[PDB]
């Protein structure tokens, strides 16, 4: 990767705790009789020829999914495991459900009178105060 994928054009997904990973969707593979094999991808990846001894350890499956993590760990997985450990990281990912308010159906460590929501005093949204009936 000459480019560090700084531009969020290609959708990169989420490892176990929130590390970034690239997803290499193995379409088909061309096993050449010389020993080397090129893996056909239809994402931000083309055919990639790998050396014979290399293809002998990294011989995967056509139709599966491979990933490449920032640790240098690249492996092929079944979509069920692949998606839940190297793409999802909880069924929210970017948590765009909570938006910027972060208090939709989730409470992302709201400090009550958050300055970016209610500066000084006088909270807005949800009547006037969430606790108004003790």
């Amino acid at each position: 990767m000459a480019n560090p994928n700084f531009t969020p054009s290609w959708p990169l997904y989420k490892d176990a705790d929130g590390v970034y990973v690239s997803a290499l969707p193995i379409k088909a593979i061309k096993y050449a009789n010389d020993g080397s094999a090129n893996a056909e991808f239809d994402g931000p990846y083309a055919d990639q020829y790998m050396s014979a001894q290399t293809v002998a350890v990294f011989k995967p499956e056509v139709g599966g999914y491979l990933f490449r993590s920032q640790y240098g760990e690249l492996l092929y997985m079944s979509k069920t495991a692949f998606e839940a450990n190297y793409t999802s990281a909880s069924g929210s990912v970017a948590n765009a459900e909570t938006a910027d308010k972060l208090s939709t159906a989730r409470t992302i460590t709201l400090t009550g009178a958050v300055t970016g929501s209610a500066s000084f005093d006088g909270s807005a949204n949800v009547t006037i105060e969430t606790t108004s009936g003790s």
